[PDB]
């Protein structure tokens, strides 16, 4: 890939843009997503080079496809998924997404996380805003900017954070693992069943439970205390109990008692059948 052949189309949201790669100067080229760094350092560049190796190493249906790189001024080039983040697509098109559909996505996210696990990768930022929509019947995990490799001899990796998606051990000991990704997956499942209604977001709920007066450094302490005492996001309206039970099982204070992404996929698919 050569940087003189990228035609800028629009900003998507380190930044991400929509580009055309068109070396034939003839508009035939395909549309691709391009990631780069907003204001970059050497440590911020070092991490970015790993992410790129990480994504190149991944080949899966529910994981956005690595296309290449281009320079120097490093840019990551990937396939362009036309419907954007699942977070926004649900806000846009709630009227056609039913619970079977939410479970369809849910199952696909699992499968992607399962595969990630087989490479000993920990994602660390699993939330609906990092899930892209390829089309109406398929979603993919769309960002790996915080993803880490597990050591050969350990089952966790020690490291502004998405605290309202984090497991207690991530909050208290900075430990990330497959079990922490599963916790976050619980939050993702909650998101999906709230249809991203605004007052029902994990930050809004948690703040509501902590107290909205609380500020800055204290919030994390109080969030940790809340989870310690089994405070949890409530069941979303219209969420069947059996589905909430999966959420609460993911949100177990005990790391080892949390389910595997394989167990979850099955229980989800099974539940989907029955509707
Ligand atoms: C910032 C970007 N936002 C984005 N990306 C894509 N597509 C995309 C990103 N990547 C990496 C691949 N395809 N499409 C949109 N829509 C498209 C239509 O107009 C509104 C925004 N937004 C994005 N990147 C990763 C992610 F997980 C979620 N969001």
């Amino acid at each position: 890939f050569e940087e003189r052949h990228l035609k800028f189309l629009q900003q998507l949201g380190g930044s991400v843009e929509m580009c055309r790669y068109d070396p034939l100067q003839d508009n035939t080229g395909e549309v691709v997503a391009v990631k780069k760094l907003q204001h970059s350092t050497e440590e911020h560049l070092r991490d970015f080079e790993r992410e790129i190796e990480i994504l190149k190493s991944l080949q899966h249906d529910n994981i956005v496809k690595y296309k290449g790189v281009c320079y120097r001024n490093l840019k990551l080039i990937m396939e362009y998924l036309p419907y954007g983040s699942l977070r926004d697509y649900l806000q846009a098109h709630a009227e056609r997404i039913d619970h079977i559909k939410l479970l369809q996505y849910t199952s696909q996210i699992c499968k992607g996380m399962e595969y990630l696990g087989t490479k000993r990768y920990i994602h660390r930022d699993l939330a609906t805003r990092n899930i892209l929509v390829e089309n109406e019947n398929r979603v993919k995990i769309g960002d790996f900017g915080l993803t880490k490799v597990l050591p050969q001899d350990k089952e966790y990796y020690k490291v502004e954070s998405p605290i309202f998606w984090y497991a207690p051990e991530s909050l208290t000991e900075s430990k990330f693992s497959v079990a922490s990704d599963v916790w976050s997956f619980g939050v993702v499942l909650y998101e999906l069943f709230t249809y991203i209604e605004k007052s029902k977001s994990p930050p809004a709920e948690f703040m509501r439970m902590i107290g909205n007066d609380k500020q800055g450094q204290m919030i994390v302490f109080h969030l940790i205390e809340l989870l310690k005492n089994n405070g949890r996001l409530p069941r979303p309206d219209g969420c069947p109990d059996e589905i909430y039970m999966i959420m609460t099982e993911c949100w177990n204070n005990n790391v080892n008692q949390r389910p595997s992404f394989r167990d979850l996929a099955l229980r989800v698919d099974q539940i989907r059948d029955q509707m």
